[PDB]
């Protein structure tokens, strides 16, 4: 049972490089539009305190250098949508997949295609944390890298990368340019709210451990949903809803372990610790697999 | 804070096809005008219990092989067996063929796996070849013929093709010349993974990654010789280091100023006493599936 990303090829064909002045990052080329973070228009000094509408009105189409591989694409229009710049180009991307833009919920997962200078570097799976950060792997020049899910050859883009917080976690926007979380695209110290653990995901992963032959953490105790949620909240876990209980249905049916019985297992894990033992090779309780991720990999 | 990162899979996605004989369907790799796939595609389920591959291949002709890119059939114009892989010559050169090499990897080396079903890629993840020549993969029915690979400057180095799952849940397969990693055979008969060991060179790479990020409490004031370290390491079920291992740690040793043998002595102390209550890179366990290249790959912005 591995952290598994979606195949990245459909997104690789959309990555380009965008340069304004001496600022270079990545863009997403779909049909005849390139989407990228608006701070590409900032000088280093601008980034410390940008007025973006004031900065953008001072730019012309020819200030944007867009490169697809070695070929330059001519920008013939530009507009700003929240924190995303949309560059209209005179060329349509023949590799444009069927796609949608979606805004994801905390706890949901997606694949990231990390890119530099318009070229793909690596692919990995992330979760939107409850505090709306992501624990990514991004370096200088990674901005405009995107996160996505793939469903029957349709790519749902959900994340575009903008920044790294001082704790090392990452922040960005949806493809409409709206940040996840209380962050702004200004170079200034920013903290996130206190994070919490994605309870429904921990339960899905505990089911993954049972599907793969590991059961040491199970017990005969029992819990109600409300009594479990009281303990979960005490340990900085997110509440478990009836909707979550229902989504876990297929995993409980496959394993014959009632959802509330797995809740009692997790309650014991939280109250006693793991005693130096491991679950699926992990010393900590993993919360970045959704129920759907577990089903997709185990079935 | 240091996670597994797969290579972008697009160059390999463009090479995946499906291969069917009878009702047995698996994945194949289409490069130029040849499709490579596991030879047990020619077996019925009953054949797999005790196959005579040479005799089974005698009874097959080109017209018995259904090769499809999606729903599009590729006409087979020749077939041959090379160890445990079948090579089907087709009448169309794949226009998506990347620059590529076939390589046989060492234990400890990592690669990306593109898990595929019915020729359709489903997911991508990183794997290490264990010292017992298994991989801790994630594979379901129909996954055979999925490949593992590394990329270096637009050249895809294919190193693994998937064939089978062992009773402990780990996986075994071949290089792209059809030679198994490890003592395994492509027959549905009782087989077992041997005892595994910890990949020392990768643990050292992980300790260097910790040092790069300022996590260096475990740096001691001692050193060791390679031979003394190798003999102690084996007592803790750690792999001995080769001369090649020492050299592939060279770049990380230069970056940090920590000599390889000094880091070996630091690791020895962890094995004999260490951790206590402390963590390294936020982990109480020593990670052994990051190579020195993987550390450098993720700390640089390669490609
Ligand atoms: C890291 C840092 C001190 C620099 C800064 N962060 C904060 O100022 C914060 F703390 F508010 F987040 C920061 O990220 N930026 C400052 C400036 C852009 C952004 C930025 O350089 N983005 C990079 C895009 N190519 C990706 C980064 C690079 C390192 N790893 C990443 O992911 C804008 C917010 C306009
Ligand atoms: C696990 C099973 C008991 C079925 C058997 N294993 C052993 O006989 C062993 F234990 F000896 F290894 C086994 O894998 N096979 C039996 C038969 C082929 C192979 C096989 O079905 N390969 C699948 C390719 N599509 C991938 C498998 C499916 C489940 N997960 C996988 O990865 C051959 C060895 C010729």
């Amino acid at each position: 049972f591995r952290k598994m990303a979606f195949p990245s090829g459909k997104v690789e064909g959309c990555m380009v490089q965008v340069t304004c002045g001496t600022t270079t990052l990545n863009g997403l080329w779909l049909d005849d539009v390139v989407y990228c973070p608006r701070h590409v228009i900032c000088t280093s000094e601008d980034m410390l305190n940008p007025n973006y509408e004031d900065l953008l009105i001072r730019k012309s189409n020819h200030n944007f250098l867009v490169q697809a591989g070695n070929v330059q694409l001519r920008v013939i229009g530009h507009s700003m949508q929240n924190c995303v710049l949309k560059l209209k180009v005179d060329t349509a991307n023949p590799k444009t997949p069927k796609y949608k833009f979606v805004r994801i919920q905390p706890g949901q997962t997606f694949s990231v295609l990390a890119c530099y200078n318009g070229s793909p570097s690596g692919v990995y799976q992330c979760a939107m944390r409850p505090n709306f950060t992501i624990k990514g792997s991004f370096l200088n020049g990674s901005c405009g890298s995107v996160g996505f899910n793939i469903d029957y050859d349709c790519v749902s883009f959900c994340y575009m990368h903008h920044m790294e917080l001082p704790t090392g976690v990452h922040a960005g926007t949806d493809l409409e340019g709206n940040f996840y979380g209380p962050f702004v695209d200004r170079q200034t110290a920013q903290a996130a709210g206190t994070d919490t653990t994605i309870t429904v995901n921990v339960l899905a992963w505990l089911y993954a451990a049972v599907i793969n032959g590991d059961r040491w953490f199970l017990n005969r105790f029992t819990t109600t949903l409300n009594d479990f949620n009281l303990v979960a909240m005490k340990y900085n876990y997110e509440p478990l809803t009836q909707d979550h209980v229902d989504i876990l249905g297929p995993l409980s049916a496959q394993t014959g372990i009632a959802v509330l019985d797995m809740c009692a297992s997790l309650k014991e894990l939280l109250q006693n610790g793991m005693n130096g033992r491991t679950i699926l090779g992990s010393a900590l309780l993993e919360d970045e697999f959704t129920p759907f991720d577990v089903v997709r990999q185990c079935s």
